[PDB]
């Protein structure tokens, strides 16, 4: 964890934070967005995934993409 409360910080107040790791997402770092309206670290995503297919948040199996995106389907 973190401890140490010091110094001058400044860093804009947001209401989105990732749920596997639960660190401020950052720019610098891809952020893959799910059908389900919940975006992850594409690390966090992908590792939870193999562990947990599901959504950290809702909680919802995602295994194939209703949505007709591509004709990559079958
Ligand atoms: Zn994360
Ligand atoms: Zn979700």
């Amino acid at each position: 964890g973190s401890s140490g409360s010091s110094g001058k910080v400044k860093e804009l107040n947001l209401h989105e934070l990732c749920a596997v790791c639960l660190e401020d997402f950052k720019p610098r770092d891809e952020l893959g967005i799910c059908p389900c309206k919940h975006a992850f670290h594409r690390k966090c995503l992908i590792k939870w995934l193999e562990v947990r297919k599901v959504c950290p948040l809702c909680n919802m199996p995602v295994l194939q993409l209703a949505q007709l995106s591509g004709p990559s389907s079958g």
